[PDB]
Formats: structure tokens, C-alpha cells, sequence
């Protein structure tokens, strides 16, 4: 079941560091397509992480798979940083429209949605001239030392590597299932609106606030989404005082809301920065961060570029990954079966009240486990037994925060492995119930 | 117009992409390359003697790189290694190990940049060592990330708007053989610059909370200065009589760039306990490590250091391929050959061309430095600038480090007739520039 | 009526830096005693901010006015940094006994209350070797890098000239006036409690907390005490996770609560750390850092030191200032002219409703204005006049946020004078309210 | 019976009384003083070479001073200027902007300590400019707050457990004119560190970027050491054409110290932007003020420097009387003359004491630098405490900068009588360490 695949991850913890990974389960994976997995060993599972979310368009699509091997035939790289190539011209004209928005924009290539993160920092600050960079809770940016030091959602990103880039103040998000009693979403939406501007009304000037970055969703947070109001007020807070306006669609971005972009799950906003990575090269290394045409020019090189940024290869196959997502219609298709995927989880928390809250939006989703529906005590146990239950029965899937089902499978999933899939946890909660899980 | 397809495209890429993200030189959009060859859009080739910044150790388009991208992108595009587990990176870390400077066992982590891998030294270093201060050099280069950027010290736009930068990092002059005092030798040089290392230790940094010390055995964007043998030994010392881990970046000048598999396996019995790779890991693909011995790479937990698509299939597969040419090519001992060869052509070339104040060469990297007047050794970027375009006129792609110093990193599988057309181009463009024949 | 204190400043303020002074009143004070000031034209003033709670013992007291003369004469000054003097060798073992709890104290001085916060910082950072310090939002400790940080009150101890000190969190300190429907004391303490530790669950870890620095009463946030039950849960999340617990004493110390220190109005709470400046010299330049023994031995020469700190004037001074209040009893003193003080205001908020809130501990206290009860507006305008028309009838009292009245008079006042002084601002009100006052 | 009570009360204190502050020496427990004149518990009598760390350049207890002190007290014992005004207050400030040198406008700004001052320099510099990057020397003192610890570069004991330290700083190191390369004129001295300072803006620093460079014309801490006068001269222009304020530390060696009223009239035309004063401004009370053109100081709003008790009525009081002691009684000249006098008794000394490697005086204000030998310059720390102890034992008070250089900064009023009675009691030491009469 998991022999070869178990005999070979004891040799890689002997060679490859601890840090990098986080470890749920021995996964070896030989090959791939759509949402199915197949370990070295021959199992078969369906797959709901997508590679954190970096595979939209589900594994090996021959698209991708064509452009990779065909661009790589002609030219695996050269630097964009000193010169220039098709794939990448013509990738960063159209993630320059393909944002939110119809102020004109540039865009700048990273590998990652870190230092995309990263960059936002720089040109923020090069923009405006202001130093201070408001970030949130629970958050996650990546793991450079910029990127880092604004994520907000392990204690672990902090421990032993400060002193971290000066200059950050963070805030709490708003939490719709953990809240006051009586408390209506309009009153959600004031009371985090408050703590956003303590700080800006004690130590913290506004017109020192170079930019403000907020993940439209938080996905480490565990699926959470701003409340409409609540990023309407910070949006306008921003433009009134010279603070732009930023937001991280490297994980909640590409249709995974089941709207193109996280951010257009609200009214008519538009960011003066944003990160896209992961999906943006079907896993490949490429990230980017896309920004307000007289933001991008702030800064003369090479204040932000990278050696293998923009690779050719993976450039090639950032353009046939957005051409799978617009031609198969996967926006669309993850607003419908995240609307069907809601509707199936919402029926399950009538017969299983471990479930506590069902947080959805296109295939993206949160599924908190609880001990106690009017407590909300998070139930680690509960949701640790559901997943491994899940493993041993042909489905990958994770939890963040502890006790929360992370739901993100790749976005063409046919809906005969939905539904097999979405089956196996109705048996775990079951399972779990009965008292038939001991990991 | 030779480049009429060319000037066009950059015209509209010029509207939709930052001008932070590149260093113009010329107007140059690549179609396709192999070995050393490139060809543009237009259908003009030229002699690659930059090597996409050394990241094409192998030449463009080996096909053992070209095929082990295709075949492991049928199979497996990717599934992050920061969650889960795939064969390609396995294997990649345990050779990464291996392969590694020194005796001691080691662990590698991946990244996707040298910028990502420089940033991992500094928590590795701090965590491990329970201090926050880290020494870096001037005119050093360690990335573009706000870690790495800090350390770096060769543009003054890498730190111009985006401050404040990360704290608890100070900057040490880097020795220069070639602007030296009337009468300084070697030892001189070694001894003046390591004295200057310690006034900082001597008056506001304590060694005692000091993580480490990071240094390219040879700087490569400072424009290709290597540090004398005792300079090393000493700092090398230094560190260890006080608990200062010593790190490399081998990002540049590794992976048989220097004519050995690893820039500071020019010096004598030293091994670093942290070192950073990059770009030539993977034949330009996104992939980098962080290697450093074992007990230091133990020193963090999760998630501290990750990313998604860092340690990606394909770019393992690649990077594997990449490092069996090396071996299998045995492109390592070429660069001494053919470095040695290039070295010995540049200085018989100074001796009738006096712009060319000083040639500094290891393996198949060098600098090739320009100055108006080899007495005063004043920097002549004019003239630099001239030499570059002239040969890129004549089917030869070579940039400059500092303005003034031509930068020679060809891919090491260059062939021997392709490495004279060059260096012919580049002698007429010393001759050309000095018959005042070039104009910029 | 201020013509010499008019011609005199004009001339000052072409050489004073305006940011040395937050001003209000056209008082050039000639000479003073106990609460009663006089300007150089003559005109009296009952003292209601005595120099900021830093004239504990009155102006110019014969006890202390001695001992400032008789020191200069034998040695006005000798650094403690360098070699010993007598008046300092009993300073700091009487401050040692006379600081809260039983635990064995050693002391380190300094000249103002910001280099002693300063302290605390290295103090804390060195005993724990943790670099993370939280302080509070509309906190004050100082103007000096490492207090500034720490500060929470005014944008314009953060603006042009950053970055500040690193590794500085800023949590929220706890408000009882403005809640929100139906809070309880105890609702407050517990959603204060709950927003301080957001961090530790997000960003900031506890065992990287060198300490958390609170004043058990803040000054100039507009004299807001604590809850009890908040500082007892802070208190104790200190202790279990090592985390020292400081306090700031500058302010509210030396009896100008009702107790000796502000810290014991809450029950068998010690600090680790405790900053005391201001009133300790009567004015003079002195200050200390009170610490656990343990603690302050973390420290070797020269890490924390001042040449003029310890001064044998200074001293001398504050010899005496000790022995006022305990002679004079001023400590009781505070303590029941300030439950009368504070009825008397609780009497005069019944007649007038501008007065939305009053706070009040001993002789210290502070009255809010607002435009109306239910919506506690912020009353700017109203508190403004009030403080001007005292101005004119003898009695100086400056605002704290613009629209409290910082009633801090020294602790020597005579019954006569307070009440003269409280009837002329229960006049003010009365005055306010008929529209009788415009600046 | 010399120091038994003394010995009792320090014994007390030290349970008491935190270790750090405060470097320990002799067993001094001070009754009173006067003059040059200390006086112990125990009746003994000893001549202070110290001045308190130059904080008694008037003397100790000036009749002037303590009638000022006395006389005031009665009056007001404090209102404070954050809020309120008083005429001594008003009084300092308007002369302290008119003595300073330059003709440009100044406003002043009260502070309690050197530090705070300090602290204060980087707040207006980087207020005025909006730049952040501020640039301090090694081996300088500056304070003891956050901000001014961080510039400071003169001990490990500084940085150590207290970090991380405020960023945007960049230490450059002050030119040493006895420690040279053989050689080396004052000339080559100069621009060897002129061209040190240069390197981090030339490779990480920009200049463009740097709020102000700020430095101590001659470095107390360090061991009394001048810049050369063409050194200063290059660092004070490169301020100049690239925006950067040029602020001075006239804590230590202001008010008269060196000879002239401030350390910066040493050289050639120089004004400064901001500077700090402190120390014998108020005759060891404490007082402290930084002073810069007008519309640097216009900068900030209130309250962005600040203190409750800075610019006490006592304090400025007893600073206005300071003042016109110096002025009154010439003790800038004084200093001058009698420093001029000193330095020839040192200079004479060396002659038949070869452990006196150099002597660097300036004023009544000098360094007395002990080595184990002239050709090598290896520092004699021993030499020196045996030095200090003999003159402790023999009634003469003096300490030592960096373990092996003699301080000696007096009272400037000290009398002719006293000076050679200390002088020759120094002379008496040296001869008696050189005998191996004094062990510690
Ligand atoms: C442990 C969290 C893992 C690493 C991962 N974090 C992704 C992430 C990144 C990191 O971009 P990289 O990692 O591509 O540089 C950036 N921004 C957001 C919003 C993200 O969500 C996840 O959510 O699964
Ligand atoms: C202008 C910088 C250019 C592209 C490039 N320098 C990249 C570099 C990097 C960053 O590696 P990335 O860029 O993969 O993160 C890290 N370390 C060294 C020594 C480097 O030299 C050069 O040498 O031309
Ligand atoms: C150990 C050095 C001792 C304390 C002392 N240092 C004083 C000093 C200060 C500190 O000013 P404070 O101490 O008034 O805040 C600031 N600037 C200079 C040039 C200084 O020289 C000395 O000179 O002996
Ligand atoms: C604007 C606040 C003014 C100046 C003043 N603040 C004093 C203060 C200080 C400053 O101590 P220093 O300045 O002696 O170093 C430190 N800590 C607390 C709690 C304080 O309350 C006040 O309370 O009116």
C-alpha cells in the first residue's frame, strides 16, 4: 500500500531538511493526470489539495504538457532579466489585462508567489515613498524575509530567524463563525473595521502607509472570506489616504473562487498591486506581480528581477494553462460544482454536527469540525481522523489551522470523482461518529 | 534592419512589462539556441558568451536536459514537495549531498531563485546559531529578495525606495588585487583587507552574535575579483575560533564554473557549512538549494523555510540531466582547460591593447577589465561599451559587470572554433575602438 | 495681564525647536509653591497639572528646596557610571524596598522616564535573550528611540523619522467608556484579552516575548485604568510563558493614585520591571528602572548607563521627595482627596451631561467630554473652552486627547485651593453650556 | 583607613545597585569636591583628572554655579517647557544658538543626556531630509538610548543581548594617525579613510538616501583622536553635494575642552547642520541640547522630541552660570595655554618613558597612549592600570580609554600647582611601573 513509497522517504529525510516540508501522510507520487494520483506503488486517489492550489487545470493536461516539451526543444531559458523572449512578451501582455480592472497595468516575473510578495513591498514603497506595510493575521505571503514577515498564520515563520523586515504592522481578519452572539454581518464588518484603525489612530500614520495587502479569501486562515462591507470600507480608507490598495491572489486567484479573481467576489474593486503564482505555470516555477502602470515605474533595475524569473518553458506554459482555463470554462465550472459541492456539504452538517461551518466559494472551500456546534471548539481530532480515513480510501485531502478540511481539488474535476469523492467523507464522518478511526 | 522583428516586439513588451525587471543592453529577442549558439527572431546567430548569466553551464538545449523536461512532464508536471513527495527530488537532494564541498554529512532544502537560497542561509545561520547579526561584502550580489538583497552590496538601486531593509546585517570591504598601493603584494593585500574585516569586531559587532559570514569565494557581479588564498584562510579561521558559521554562494560561480565543481574549491581545505546553487542547477530552469552540514540544516522546523513550486519534478529531472553532462561531458575539467586557454589569449591581447588594465580568469569566467590609462587604472565605460556592441555587431553576445569590465562566461561546452571566433571579434573590437571606428 | 510672558515668547520661539513644547497658555512661571503658581506679572494659579504629575510633594518644599542647596555645595555632580556618591548609594537601596512585592530589587538610573523604558527593553531582551516587546496602543513612555517605539499616542512621534526600534508589537489597551451595546466590565476584559492574544496566535510567538510593558494606568490615553481582570489575565499569560511583565510607573507612581504605585490597584501583581521618572526628584532630572535581581544582573559595563544620571543633586532631591510623602502621608492623602475629588465630579457630571465620563484613582484623574451621552462624541470644542476660561479665573489644567481634562494637581493641595479650583471648572461647565465662552 | 568606609558603602550598593552601570575602577565614595579637588569620606584628598567623563569643565562646585543652583531651586524646582515656559530656560536657549559655531541661524532643543541629544540628531536629519540611512564612526560614543547606542561603535558590551539595534545605520571607521602603514603622511592617512568611507556608497549605501554622517571631531572614547584636518575637509564636502547633513558630537569635547569653544573650530571653516552638547553644560547637572540651522530644527511637529524634566529651571540655571564662568574667566584660552603646557610635560616624559608610544593633546584635554614598544605600537594594558593605581595611591585620580591610553581631561580651572603635582606624580609612575615597583 505504501512499501516503496515509505522505504524512499526515509532516505530523503536523511538528505532533505525537515523545514521545507510539512508532513501528513507518505505520499510518493510516480505520475498524475486531471485529479487522479498515482503513487510508485499503484494506488489511485482523487485529489482535493491540487498541489495547494497551483494545479487549476488539473495534472499533466496535454496542453500544458505540449508547450512545455515543445518550448523546451527551441529554448529552455535566457534570462528576461538581460534580454527578452516570445513566450514571455506575449505572457506578460496578457496577464496585464487578464487582471482585475481597466486601469492600464505592468507586470513583473518572479518564480514564486513569495517574492512576487516581495516586490509588492518594493514597489508600494517606491510608489508612495511611505515605509509601513499593513498586513493580517493569519495570513500567508510566503517565505522570504518580506513575504514572511507579513504573513500571519504560523508562529513558525518567526521563531528563530528574527530580526524580520521593519516596518510591519498587522491586523486582525474578519471571522464570520467565531463571533460575538447577536452579531449580524453588518456588525462583523464595523467591529473588525475598528481594529483595522487602531492602529492608524495611536502609532501608525496613514500617510506613512505605503500599501495595504489582504488575501481577498485567506486560504491558510482556512478558507475565510472578507465580509462585502468590511473590504469596501478598507478599499476607501486606502484611496483617501494615498495607501494602495494590494492583494494576494497567488492562492485564491485563476478561477478557484469560481470567479477569475478572488477579489471580484466584491463590488467593483480594483488593486493597485497584486501576486499571481502557483497555477499561473501548472505548478511550474512562475509567480508575477501585476500593478497600476505608474506603480510598476516607480522603481529603475534592477531593483526587483530574477536569473530564472520568466523562464521560457515556463512561460509557454503559463500561456497554455490560461487557455485551458478560458476554453474548459473553469471559472464557471468552479462557481457550479462549488455551488453543488456547498449544497452537499450543507446536507451533510444536518446529519453530522461535527461539522460547524461550511465555507465554500467555487471549488474552494472550508469544512470546520467542531466538538460542540454552540461551543465552536475546534476539534483537531475530529477533522485528523476524516483525512487519514480519506487516504486509506482514495482521497488526498488536508486540514489548516487544525481542525478545518481544506477542499480545493483541481478545477476540471470530472464530477463522477467529485462525487466518489464527497461520498468517502460522508463515510468518514460516519466512521468517525461510530468511533471506527485510531491513526 | 537585422533586428526589424526584434525593435518591434520590445516596443510592446515595453508597455506591459516593468523596466526594473531587465538591464537593457540590446535589442535582443531570442527564438532558439543550442550549445552556444543563439538565434533571434530575425534568423541572425550569435556566440553565447554569457551563458544566460551562467545558468546554461551545459549550452542551450542539451538534449538530455530537453528530454528528461519532456519525459517528466508527461508523467508528472508537478506536486509540491513542501506537502508531498516525488521520486526526481529525492534523488536530486541525495546527489546535491554528495556532490557538496567537504566530508561532512549534509542536507539540502530547495528554492526556486539563488535569491530564495541566500535567504534560507541567513534563518539557517541565525536559528542554528541563536545570533542575528550577519557580515556580508560589498560589491557582493545574493539576490533579489529582501534577505538577499540586504546582503548584496553592487547596486545602489537595490537599495534605493524600498528601505528599510532587513536589520541586524553589516557590510565588509571585499579584497581587490587590481586597484591596490604602490608595492602591495599578495600577502599586503590579504592582511590590509582582513584588517579592515575586523574593525567592525573590534568595535561594534560582536563576534559572539555574529550567525555567520556569507562570501562568494569569487565575486561574480562585483566584476570577477577572486579573494587571495590567505584572505579566506584567515576569515575562514576567524569564524570557526568563534562559533560564526561560514557560508559560500556558489550560485554563479559553481557547478564548474571556475574550473573546479565549486568556486571555493580553489582554496585550500576549506568546507563552508552553509553554501547556496542556483541557476546552471537546472540548465536555467526554476530550481535552487540551499546545502549546508546536517546539524545546521536541523536547526529549524516547519513551515519555515518553503515554497510551492520550489523542488518542482520537471525541474529536478532537469537539474539531474544537467549534472550528468557535467560528469559525463566532463565540462568541469574543460572550463580549466579552455579558462586557461581564454586566460592566456586575454593577456597576449593586453600586451598589444593597453585599455585592457587587467584580465582576471578561473576556468571559463573572467574579467576583462577596461581603463583609460593603465597608470592610473581610471575606469573607462565608454570604451567598454563600445567593445560589447561593436561585437554584437559581429555575431558575438557579451555584456559588462561594473561598466567597465567585460564579462566572459560562455557556456563550458562551447567548441574551440566557436571560442576563437569570439575571442577574433573581440581583439577587432579592441583595435576597432581604438581606430576610434565605434560609435555608441 | 500677559504682557512680559507674550514679549518673552515671541522671543523664545525664535530659538526654541517648536516640538519641544505642546502649547496651550501664555505662562511664563516666575516662581511657585505647593499648588500655587505665579507668572512674571504676577497673577496666581491654582496647579492642576503639576508638571505632569512630576510636583507629587508641591512646588518649591522646603524639605526639598534644602536639599537641593545643600548638595550643590558639597558636590553638585560625580557619575555613578564611574565612581560612588552617598545621596546615590540611598536612593537606590530605599527605591529597591519601596517598589512593590518582596522579591530582592536592584536599581539602575537615569535621567528622564524614556531612557528608563529604554532600559527595560535591553533588561528584559537580555535576562530572557528574546528580541519581541509588546507595548500599547495610546500608551506614552518616552522620546527616546527605544521608548518612542513603544509609544502608542500621537502619529507624530512615528512620522519622518523612522524606521523605529525592531521587533515592537502594539496590542490594544483596554477602553471602558466607549463599548460597544451591553458590555459588561467583564465583556471588555475579556475582548481586550482576547485581541491581545491574536498575535501570539498568528504572528508572534510567546517564548520569543521578552516582556509585555503596561502603564496599570494610562496617562496619556486619558487616564484609563485596566480592569482588574484584564491585567490579572495578561499577568498571568506572562508568567506562563516567561514572558516579564513591566509596568511603567513614571505617570501614576509615588502616590498619585492612592497607593504608592498605580500597579497596587490591582491585587499581588509584581512586576518584573518598572520604570520610574518624573515626580521622584521633584522635577528634577532622574529616573530609575526597578527590576527583579535576577533580572537586572543580566546586564554587564557599559550596556546601560548616563553621565549625568544619578546625579548627587538629583539625588538628594528625590531623598527628600520620599520622605514628604511618607511624613506628609501624601499616599493616603491622594487616596481620600481623590474619592472626594471624584464624587465631587460625579455630582457635577449629574448636573452637567457634557461630562460623558470621570475617571478618577486618588488625586489623578480624567474628565471626558462629549456632545452627547448615548453616542459619546468626542467633545473638542466644549473641552477647549473649558480649560481657557479656567485659564482666565486662576486655574491651569491642560486636555489629554482633546477633549478630557487632566485633573492632576499636586499632592501637597490644600482642601481650600482644590475646591476653589473644582468650583471654578463646575462654573466653566455652567458657563460652556450658556454659551458664554469663545477663544 | 584610607578607603574602609568607602569599602563598606560601595558593598552595600553593589546588592543594590545594577553592575552595568557602571565601570569600576577604585573605591572612590565622593563627600564632596571642589575645583580639581576631590574629597573622600575619609578626609583624603585627590586631584581629578577625569572631570566626571569631562562633565566638570568649570570645575566642581563653582560658587557661581551653586548660588545659580541654590538661588533658583527657592524659586521654581521645576515647571517643565514640554508644556510651559521659564526665563532661565528661555534665556539658555537663546544663547546657545547664537554661540554655536557658524553664522547661520539655529534653534535649540533641550534634552537631559548626551544620548537623548543624540537621539534627537537622528530624528531632525532624517525629518529634514526624509532620507533614513544615518552614518556613525567606530570607536565613537554617543549614548546610551536606543538610537545613540546604535551609532556608537566604541564596545562589544553596547550591542550585546540588547538587539536588534535601530535600523538604517552604517558605521565607517575613523581615521587612526597612529596605528598607520609605514609610510603614511597625514595626507595618505586621510585619503586611505576618505576612501574607506566612500566604499559603502559606492556599492550598498546611497547616498542620495543618507539622512546625515554624523561624527565626533575629535573622538573621546576612542582615545583622544583628532581627525586630520584634510579628512574632515573631504567628508564635510561630500555632505554637501550630495544633500547629507553634517552633524558633530560636541558632548565630550565641547565647551572650551580642546582649546577653542568647540572641538569643530579645530578646523578650517566647517558648520555644522546638528550637533550635540551636553556634559558641562549645566555642570554635571543634567542637561543636554542639540542645535541645528533653523530650518532643519522647523522639521518636526510636537511633541517628536520631548522630555518632562528636560530643560529643568535648576538645570538651565545652572548651565546660564557655566557659561559665563567659561567665558569670564577664559577658560577656552585657559585650555589652550595649559594644554599646550601639558602636552610639552608629556612630550618630555616620552623622552625618558619609551612605553609612551603617543601623545595626542588638545587642550587641557589628551590621550597618553602606553605600548609595549615604540617599533611594534602593541598596546600595554597593564602598563596602564599599574599607571592609574599608583596615581590613585598617591592622591591623583585618572582613568583609561580602550586599557592601555591614559585620560586626561581636568577641570579646565584646574590651578598650575595641582597640575604639575599630578604631572609629576604620572612621571613617578612611569618610572615605578618601569621598575617593577607596582603590582595591582
Ligand atoms: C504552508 C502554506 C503553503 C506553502 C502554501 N502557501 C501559498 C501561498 C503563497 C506562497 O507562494 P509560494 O509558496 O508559491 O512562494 C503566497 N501567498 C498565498 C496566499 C499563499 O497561499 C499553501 O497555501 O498551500
Ligand atoms: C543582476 C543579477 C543577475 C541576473 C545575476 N546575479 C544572480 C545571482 C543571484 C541571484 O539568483 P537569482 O537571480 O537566480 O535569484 C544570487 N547569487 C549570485 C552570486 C548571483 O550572481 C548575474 O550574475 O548576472
Ligand atoms: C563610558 C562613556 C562615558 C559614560 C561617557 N560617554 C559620554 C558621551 C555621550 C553620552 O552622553 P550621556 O552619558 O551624557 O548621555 C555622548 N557623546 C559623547 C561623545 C560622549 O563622550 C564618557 O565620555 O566618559
Ligand atoms: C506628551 C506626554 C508628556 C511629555 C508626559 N509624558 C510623560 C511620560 C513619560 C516620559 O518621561 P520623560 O519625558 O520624563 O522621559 C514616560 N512614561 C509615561 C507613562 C509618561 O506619562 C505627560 O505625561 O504629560
Amino acid at each position: 500500500k505504501l512499501d516503496k513509497a515509505s522505504k524512499l522517504i526515509d532516505e530523503e529525510n536523511k538528505y532533505y531538511a525537515r523545514s521545507a516540508r510539512i508532513n501528513y501522510y507518505n505520499l510518493v507520487i510516480d505520475h498524475a493526470h486531471g485529479a487522479t494520483l498515482v503513487d510508485v506503488d499503484g494506488n489511485k486517489y482523487i485529489d482535493l489539495l491540487a498541489s495547494a492550489s497551483a494545479i487549476n487545470v488539473g495534472h499533466t493536461h496535454e496542453k500544458v504538457v505540449k508547450a512545455i516539451a515543445d518550448q523546451a526543444q527551441k529554448l529552455i531559458h535566457y534570462t528576461p532579466a538581460y534580454f527578452h523572449h516570445v513566450p514571455g512578451m506575449e505572457l506578460s501582455e496578457k496577464l496585464a489585462k487578464i487582471a482585475p480592472g481597466n486601469s492600464p497595468k505592468m507586470v513583473s516575473f518572479g518564480n514564486s508567489g513569495s517574492d512576487a510578495n516581495d516586490a509588492i513591498i518594493k514597489f508600494a514603497r517606491a510608489y508612495t515613498g511611505r515605509q509601513y506595510i499593513v498586513s493580517y493575521m493569519g495570513s500567508y505571503h510566503g517565505s522570504t524575509y518580506g513575504s514572511q514577515t507579513l504573513s500571519g498564520s504560523s508562529l513558525n515563520m518567526t521563531r528563530k530567524i528574527g530580526p524580520m523586515l521593519p516596518s510591519v504592522v498587522h491586523v486582525p481578519y474578519p471571522d464570520s463563525y467565531r463571533t460575538y452572539p447577536g452579531e449580524t454581518e453588518h456588525d462583523v464588518s464595523l467591529r473588525y473595521f475598528n481594529e483595522f484603525k487602531k492602529p492608524f489612530e495611536s502609532f501608525l500614520p496613514a500617510d506613512e502607509t505605503a500599501c495595504v495587502l489582504i488575501e481577498p479569501i485567506q486560504g491558510d486562515g482556512g478558507i475565510i472570506k472578507a465580509p462585502e462591507e468590511y473590504m469596501q470600507l478598507v478599499y476607501k480608507f486606502c484611496h483617501e489616504h494615498g495607501i494602495l490598495f494590494a492583494i494576494d491572489e497567488v492562492n485564491q486567484g485563476l478561477g478557484r473562487t469560481g470567479k477569475m479573481w478572488a477579489i471580484q467576489q466584491f463590488k467593483d474593486i480594483e488593486p493597485d498591486l497584486m501576486s499571481v503564482g502557483k497555477s499561473l505555470a501548472s505548478g511550474m516555477p512562475l509567480s508575477a506581480v501585476i500593478g497600476k502602470k505608474e506603480v510598476m515605474q516607480s522603481l529603475d533595475a534592477p531593483a526587483h528581477l530574477f536569473t530564472t524569473a520568466g523562464n521560457p518553458v515556463c512561460s509557454a506554459a503559463s500561456l497554455a494553462t490560461l487557455d485551458v482555463i478560458e476554453y474548459e470554462g473553469l471559472v464557471e465550472k468552479s462557481a457550479t460544482d462549488g455551488a453543488y459541492a456547498k449544497q452537499r456539504f450543507l446536507e451533510m452538517q444536518q446529519r453530522h454536527p461535527m461539522i460547524g461551518d461550511v465555507r465554500m466559494w467555487g471549488l474552494n472551500g472550508g469544512i470546520e469540525l467542531v466538538k460542540d456546534p454552540k461551543t465552536k471548539e475546534p476539534d483537531s481530532d475530529a477533522a485528523t481522523k476524516v483525512i487519514y480515513y480519506a487516504f486509506a480510501h482514495g482521497v488526498v485531502i488536508i486540514t489548516l489551522a487544525g481542525n478545518i478540511l481544506r477542499f480545493q481539488p483541481p478545477l476540471v474535476i470530472p464530477r463522477e470523482q467529485l462525487d466518489q469523492a464527497l461520498q468517502v467523507l460522508d463515510d468518514a464522518f460516519t466512521a468517525v461518529e461510530n468511533g471506527e478511526v485510531t491513526i
